[PDB]
DNA sequence: CATTAGA
DNA sequence: TCTAATG
């Protein structure tokens, strides 16, 4: 955890630079179980000699770890974290938009730069247009203050359109959070349930809806059960408009909220913990559903679910507030 | 791990 | 169709 920290961190830069700068999976994919398998290893390793012990790292890892044992550097990464080709490809990746494909394939013509990205436009894809377009704003972190009367606002208007609208802004803000990075909102409705073959429109209605009164302002994707988008609070009284925010939407079917809501809040360890605890009572728990175990091995038979509370009953657990979902 | 663009 | 990108 910080015994052996900096061994798994170039491991990862290391890893990583594999994986993006060079097609390289593999070396990438080594770089990990390494990064993986060290990371446990509940004993301070001293040498590379150690490390090579383990399951997953060959002979050229600990080469590696040696060296930035020795001297706390490592040449490889000093040569990486230097060069151009490498740093552009990370940076332009951050253009919401732009994997690590069009990264290289932009330096290849020579995209480096950001204002290369201006001249270049055509070159751009919707989404990646707007990727460009609210660069700043979305690296922008989200105050609650303003996740708040966002959420606000999302509620009427799933309101005023259908009152079986049911809505809940998941995530970290869900769990009390100072802020968050995007807002997420999990619908679902009586209509739209396991069985009934959809009703696209469900989740088309509502964004039609923030978008006739200014709250979304752009697509970035709208499928018929998910939609990526952009919005924005009413900049006021002017002197201070808001900041373009990511936003996310998603339908779902009435019958299998909850374990998606569950799941959406998080926080991961929560879920992992939640997830690791439903076994032992005898059970299975999904991004959707809950499930009874049979000593067979395995076994279905999703069990109904009337709120965040049945699923914990279920694994027989106590509440746990959402604001103390932490792990 | 699944959904959406897009070519 | 596959292949990228997000999450
Ligand atoms: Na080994
Ligand atoms: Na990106
Ligand atoms: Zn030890
Ligand atoms: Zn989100």
């Amino acid at each position: 955890e910080t015994l052996n920290g900096g061994i798994t961190d170039m491991l990862t830069e290391l890893a990583n630079f594999e994986k993006n700068v060079s097609q390289a999976i593999h070396k990438y994919n080594a770089y990990r179980k390494a990064a993986s398998v060290i990371a446990k290893y509940p004993h301070k390793i001293k040498s590379g000699a150690e490390a090579k012990k383990l399951p997953g790292v060959g002979t050229k890892i600990a080469e590696k770890i040696d060296e930035f044992l020795a001297t706390g550097k490592l040449r490889k990464l000093e040569k990486i974290r230097q060069d151009d080709t490498s740093s552009s490809i990370n940076f332009l990746t951050r253009v919401s938009g732009i994997g690590p494909s069009a990264a290289r394939k932009f330096v290849d013509e020579g995209i480096k730069t950001l204002e290369d990205l201006r001249k270049n436009e055509d070159k751009l894809n919707h989404h990646q247009r707007i990727g460009l377009k609210y660069f700043g704003d979305f690296e922008k972190r989200i105050p609650r203050e303003e996740m708040l009367q966002m959420q606000d606002i999302v509620l009427n208007e799933v309101k005023k359109v259908d009152s079986e609208y049911i809505a809940t802004v998941c995530g970290s803000f869900r769990r009390g959070a100072e802020s968050s990075g995007d807002m997420d909102v999990l619908l679902t409705h009586p209509s739209f349930t396991s069985e009934s073959t959809k009703q696209p429109k469900l989740l088309h209605q509502v964004v039609e809806q923030l978008q006739k009164v200014h709250f979304i302002t752009d697509t970035l994707s709208k499928g018929e059960t998910k939609f990526m988008g952009v919005c924005q609070l009413p900049s006021k009284n002017d002197e201070k408009e808001y900041p373009h925010r990511r936003i996310d939407i998603r339908l779902i079917p009435k019958d299998q909220y909850y374990c998606g809501v569950l799941y959406f809040t998080g926080s991961d360890i929560f879920n992992k913990n939640m997830r690791a605890h439903a076994l032992e009572k005898g059970f299975t728990i999904n991004e959707y559903t809950i499930r009874p175990l049979g000593v067979t091995g395995v076994a279905g038979e999703p069990l109904p679910v009337d709120s965040e509370k049945d699923i914990f009953d279920y694994i027989q657990w106590k509440y746990r507030e959402p604001k103390d979902r932490s792990e």
